[PDB]
């Protein structure tokens, strides 16, 4: 903890400026008591010039973000793949930090917004900062970084009124994707529940990019990066996320906070896939695209180390907003690939720092500095943090004795290109035609989603497309679709009023592919963190009673458990008026609190019907919910809940009420209550 | 346009960079078709390098806003109160902009949040840019500039994790409010209707500070700028606020876009409080402590002009992002007073945009120049537009034959201290205690309201504090809220299981005052822009026959009509998978739709039950809500309304449903659907 | 030296400010323009800038944030970080605190106090205590300067102000310039004299260690390098600096004729072994021509004490035009006798009598 040298405590003390003098900062020094304040005031001043410069830019992309300490422990010596220190040995530990996030919402946006999600890892090595900046879908929407901008202000508001923040469901967005084709992979992957995930520690990330991973030897092998989520994936339903952005817009990041502090923090194997060099296109595309994958049927994972989150910063500010990742940030033992969109990131990512930081010596704030000595001739900037002794600092030198030495292959462990690369051939602005399909993959991740999967997505796309003005769009939205499915184009038609254009199969076939699935994954493999909510009244001494000993049970399994009140008192967390469905993966009633779900309720204390809308909500969402008394029939008739669905439960005994509700909380979600097309 | 002259089109043309030089900016510059990018491709580097510094620093404050051009039209000759040149003729007309805005809020967060909103006003007369940087509350939370810092950091996230955003409610605010007593007024507002705005349009704005009008011959009297809306005030409720912050966080910039498109541009009367020098002390307050409101019954409101916006931004970002006001922007006619808020403001403001422009030449931004000749010595600068003349910048001077020339009071029209103006007494960092009374009009403030915006204000406070998790933070509130009203300090305590402190009479009284309420401000004097969702559907061909007879009738008297029906056609405007009712003002189903409204209603179109949502919703939040062609009764009976409830309407006949319809919309809110406490 | 960032702003108890115009306006500038150096907020955070103590405030964020605060609750009045910090004040903390006798009265304004406007009585105060020589300098920098402005009414102007403090001053510069001073105008003329003012009066200097003397000298004479390295242990011995010069750099000789000027050297000697580099028809491809001698003429023309050390000083002397009798010109063979009265002249620094007096 570099960290730890550089905090500053404040819970003992005397108010003091920035120099050291001990001042106050609560009234201005005027002339006279109801007089002007005076410009020798240089206590206020010092104190109002900090506030009015606190802001900084935020970030182009990925704004929207929050982030956490931790470890990755490599499992074993892996010298016979990579050269890379951090994974050398088994057990050696490295400290990292990760910051998740959105990309196309501001500061202050909605964690639950649909979009694409980053997954940026900083691992601190002992031969310096490594960084894998990547995203929660494994494919990008286009095969060139020059194109960024022009995604980017497509998906973001529309520039004249800066209308409608974090969403793709505007003319602008869909007008670019059904332009570009290359967009279909990702947006089928945004479409899907991998757009609007549970939380960031029920998403994998990856690193979407082929990379090197480079031997001491100089020889190399092609890999994706893979982070695993050992918590399971799972995700929300749109009409949830939409009421939940509102509800919380602090979900994610509250989510990661109390995982976090709960000592359940998130874990994450970090895989990758390896192939050989002559690989490259051997899998019918080109692994040097970013908007293909390699199917796991062609290459499997291998297990590298273990991710755990397991602290959370102590200033947002300092931590969080200030940690600036970048591809650039390479250790010997990985190399770049010729992937267009990964060369260009290279560039953006040293220069948009400068815009952040406003001055050069962003490496040196804490977040970013790294555990080794620094050794170069970089020199001077605004925001100098370091008094260099070298007064010699150019290379090649006698007057420092030759230092610092070059260090390369052969010498003080240098990062080298893999020795194997080439080029050849003209100087071009030309795509390659290996790159032009691009449609198979889209249709291979469509057929690899559950029928109800597949249904969600049809959704996605028909409530963003129906929001599009343009007729001229929405037919040539239809054209794209139509490349990866016959069946989805017809679909989406259908909410929009048009008519699909006729089949055209040249990209269709029906293979699938494992892992993509968020539904198919089998129920979660641990419920801890989960969050329970128990509904309950004041009215009946009887219903905290049954409030408590449910919550004891719960409370076990390591669940969050919420009992729900009219009023705050001992033993309830939360009053009806602040409680939401969105709020609970699975909600319960005591029966002792059966009178405030009748139509008929009414109180000062929270809106009309709000009792009975929680449970009602979490039931068309998908959820667990149950009734804990044995006098169950009168809610599940208030609420039309059906006794005998599957994911609706109904107990006297609270212990066998439990174990089914905590299988059901491992299910998730019962897909049985959406309607699918015919 | 103003900015007319600073426009770019791009409606034709070859791509070029920024000197001039056509390219293309869609593929990198590679070293072969598969090979890796070079770095002398400048195309790219510009292209990304822009891209990359987009981005300028969010305002401290206020950071969530939106703006329109206007104009101001003089009533009078005003000469005889004040020498300001764009009051001093009827009908003179001046161009405006105004942005509009909440507080606390990062500037993606959503407009329905909670909060002190800002109307900031620049007024570019022919003597100088004048600004008027109000909010739509009259009172302010604090009595000393210097304490800034501290209400917005409390108000702000949490600063180890930032939560939550946009809202009070959380701990640090409430312990700030309750430990800083000054706050209790603007705290009572903000807990008020005026804290969830139904529009930009539907508020007020006020310069809060006493300011001096200034005649020709140095006379002064004391002024408080009112603009007082002309489309009436209005509220959402707090748990529609709180579904519309997610269901569209742009609600208000959207409302505003649209009204000026549809040539609605909302109105304002520009009014002035006017007492003299000598009742600085006379209404029982002090008029330099910006805590306090005059009272209307005190001094009335005397009509200056007519504030009109009417055009929308260009470009979001070049207009609205970049504009910079300054109550340092003031021209002759104007001074300021001895409020320790204002002092301290002037300060802050000219400051702040250094942060933000990133250099001291941001006057010369096309949104920030004055439409008058600038003539004046300030030189060079990061982004100094300007290529100045006169070689001699400096005073006094021969060599530049003694110009430019030192304007003042006798001389060139220049602005002037009020010269009654006076300072008296020791050099002091004191509080007046002519500012001690922080609960009087509080008290005042709520004894204006009526019953049910009484209890909507004990509402937002039960909500809040029932988040705040210390135990002793909420005790220190009740003992404040206690010294306003015993009874609130009662009816809070009740929802968070505390008991009140005993009665402190000591600032309790029953004095009211006019025009502080919203609800009891009678019906909007229009209801134009106001929107009406008609709930249709595609089944029936007489259901989508019914919704255009209504959508004729309501058109014609200029509202905002909304078809909703399974899927969109010619006749339907929106989904009802993407309708909700925070999208409307009231909801009207024709009959013909009935079967959409069954429990057992079910489609893979829409989310379970959603037509009923959309219409319970409605009247649940006091919305007018219909059921149009005769036989209504399904309908109501599925939403539990009655059919005799206020704001309820059924009628066979259209011409006699919309005569009814439109009075509900006037009426605005049917507040006898919520519950007071007894 | 780059990034420290001085502020009159930066004070402490037991010091205060007054409402000097000058000082008041000052404690805005210091603070606001070193946004413009550093580029962004945190400039007290560098290392040169920051203090000796613990920092204890809620100054939060901001470009270029060096710290991670702890303290999650930074407002005031607080009770969730139990009132801290707090307020420091006359009475607590050792606060700083404005002088309490300090008050203010009367009109906001915009205008100058009739008390300051005697711009004209100090500026003679200060003439006036000033050495005759040091008066010819004054009046030297202003021809100098005035003469090179081309606009003749600002030139009129300018004697006009000079004449308000001295007639004789605008005379004398005036005469210069080719302009009549306009007539004496003695308002604020007066013959008062102040202490501790002048340069040339405040005596020999109290030390002069550190003073640099060149010795030239030649590699054509193994007797001049001998000479140059007597005199050099002796002048060292009393902490001088010394700069042995000669055509080519060897062992003992520090500095070639090419690089060496007067402009390098508090005194100037010539050891006699070197003589024949002063003649009029010297000449080498290793140095400009007459560059030994105008290295002497420039030191005394300059001022400076000037010698020679050996015995044989006449040759040296006649070639410079400079009078063995001269005040603060050395001729003696012995290199003790030679140091002792040369150092009597570094201390005495300059020699005024080479400059002529107007009149
Ligand atoms: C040519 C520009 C460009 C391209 C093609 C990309 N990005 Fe990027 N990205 C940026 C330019 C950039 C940036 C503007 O440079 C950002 C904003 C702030 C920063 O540090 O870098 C950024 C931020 C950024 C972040 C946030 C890091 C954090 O939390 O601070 C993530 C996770 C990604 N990007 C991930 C990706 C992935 C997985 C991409 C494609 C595989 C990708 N970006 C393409
Ligand atoms: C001492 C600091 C301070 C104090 C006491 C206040 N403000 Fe302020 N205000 C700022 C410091 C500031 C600022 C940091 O200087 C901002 C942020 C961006 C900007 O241009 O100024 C600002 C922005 C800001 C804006 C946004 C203008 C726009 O849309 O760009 C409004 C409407 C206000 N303020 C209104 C007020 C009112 C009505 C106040 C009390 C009566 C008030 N402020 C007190
Ligand atoms: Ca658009
Ligand atoms: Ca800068
Ligand atoms: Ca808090």
């Amino acid at each position: 903890s570099p960290l730890a040298a550089y905090e500053v405590d404040d819970s003992t003390g005397y108010l003091t400026s920035d120099v050291g003098g001990p001042i106050q900062d609560q009234t201005s020094l005027k002339a006279g008591i109801r007089g002007p304040t005076l410009l020798e005031d240089f206590m206020f001043r010092q104190k109002i010039q900090h506030f009015d410069h606190e802001r900084v830019p935020e970030r182009a992309v990925h704004a929207r973000g929050a982030g956490a300490h931790g470890t990755f422990t490599s499992y074993a010596d892996w010298s016979n793949i990579t050269a890379a220190s951090f994974l050398n040995a088994t057990g050696k530990q490295t400290p990292v930090f990760v910051r998740f996030s959105t990309v196309a919402g501001s500061r202050g946006s909605a964690d639950t917004a649909r979009d694409v999600h980053g997954f940026a890892t900083r691992f601190y090595t002992d031969e310096g900062n490594f960084d894998i900046v990547g995203n929660n879908i494994p494919v990008f929407f286009i095969q060139d970084a020059i194109q960024f901008p022009d995604l980017i202000h497509s998906v973001k508001p529309r520039p004249d009124n800066e209308i409608p923040q974090a969403a793709t469901a505007h003319d602008s967005a869909w007008d670019f994707f059904s332009q570009q084709p290359s967009t279909m992979h990702t947006l089928f992957w945004a479409m899907s529940g991998h757009g609007i995930p549970r939380s960031y520690r029920h998403m994998d990330g990856f690193g979407v990019h082929t990379f090197r991973f480079v031997k001491d030897d100089g020889s190399s092998k092609l890999i994706k990066w893979h982070f695993k989520s050992r918590q399971g994936k799972a995700s929300l339903v749109w009409e949830e996320a939409q009421v939940l952005s509102g509800k919380n817009a602090d979900f994610h990041r509250q989510d990661l906070w109390d995982a976090i502090e709960s000592g359940n923090g998130p874990e994450w194997d970090v895989c990758v896939q390896i192939v050989d060099e002559s690989q490259a296109q051997a899998f019918g595309f080109d692994l040097l695209d970013p908007t293909k994958i390699i199917p796991e049927e062609y290459a499997p994972l291998t297990k590298l180390g273990l991710l755990k989150l397991d602290r959370n910063p102590t200033n947002y500010f300092a931590e969080t907003e200030q940690v600036m990742f970048q591809p650039g940030h390479i250790v010997r033992g990985i190399d770049f690939t010729e992937d267009p969109l990964l060369q260009g990131r290279l560039f953006s990512y040293l220069d948009t720092q400068l815009n952040r930081n406003g001055g050069p010596n962003f490496e040196q704030l804490p977040i970013n500095m790294p555990r080794v000595p620094i050794h170069n001739n970089n020199r001077d900037g605004a925001g100098q943090m370091f008094i260099h002794r070298n007064k010699y600092p150019y290379t090649p030198n006698t007057l420092n004795s030759g230092y610092p030495r070059q260090a390369n292959q052969n010498a003080g462990r240098g990062f080298f290109t893999a020795p194997g690369r080439t080029a050849s051939g003209a100087l071009v602005r030309e795509v390659s035609p290996t790159f032009n399909d691009h449609w198979s993959q889209p249709r291979l991740f469509f057929n690899s989603l559950t029928p109800v999967e597949q249904q969600f997505l049809v959704n996605a796309m028909r409530f963003e497309i129906s929001l599009v003005k343009s007729e001229e769009v929405k037919k040539n939205v239809l054209t794209q679709l139509n490349r990866v499915s016959h069946d989805v184009a017809v679909r989406v038609a259908a909410a929009i009023g048009l008519g699909a254009p006729d089949a055209d199969d040249t990209y269709y076939h029906n293979n699938k592919t494992a892992g993509v699935s968020i539904v198919g994954s089998g129920p979660l493999p641990t419920i801890k963190t989960l969050r329970v909510g128990i509904l309950a009244t004041t009215s009946e001494s009887s219903a905290l009673d049954q409030a408590a000993q449910l919550r004891t049970r719960l409370e076990k399994d390591g669940l969050v458990v919420t009992v729900v009140a009219e009023t705050l008192r001992e033993g309830v967390d939360q009053t009806y008026s602040t409680a939401d469905a969105t709020g609970f993966d699975g909600v319960v009633v005591v029966d002792g609190a059966a009178a405030l779900f009748a139509s008929t309720a009414s109180s000062p204390l929270f809106p009309t019907g709000r009792p009975l809308q929680i449970f009602v909500d979490a039931y068309r969402w998908g959820k667990p919910v149950g009734v804990c008394g044995g006098k169950s029939s009168e809610v599940l008739d208030a609420a039309d809940v059906p006794e005998d669905g599957d994911g609706v439960y109904s107990e006297e005994s609270v212990d066998m009420f439990v174990e089914e509700f905590e299988k059901g909380l491992a299910t998730f979600r019962f897909t049985d209550r959406f309607a699918l097309d015919s």
